[PDB]
């Protein structure tokens, strides 16, 4: 298969260092993805709490735990193990827009 390659190619197209800026903008966009399945109040309203879920109030996985909580509400078959993995590739697209050349 090719999809396996292009996918991991995205994950390593701009090192890990870009991925730290990726999360910050992508947080909004991930909010929308989960908010759409849970059918909350507003898309941007759940997204605003994602760009605040990175605060180390509780410790680690602060953004990720938020995503999982919603995955139970939506009743999808995805564990915390897979969430972090999905986040990497999802972030690789989130930096494509930021990347000039």
């Amino acid at each position: 298969m090719q999809d396996r390659e292009k996918a991991f190619e995205a994950k390593f197209a701009l090192d890990e260092e870009l991925r730290f800026k990726a999360t910050a903008r992508r947080n909004k966009l991930l909010g929308l993805w989960a908010a759409g399945l849970l059918a909350k109040s507003d898309p941007e309203a759940y997204a605003s709490e994602i760009v605040a879920a990175d605060f180390e109030e509780a410790g680690h996985e602060d953004v990720v735990r938020k995503i999982k909580t919603d995955f139970d509400a939506a009743g999808v078959a995805i564990s915390e193990d897979d969430i972090r993995v999905r986040m990497i590739e999802l972030l690789s697209e989130a930096v494509a827009q930021l990347q000039k050349n």
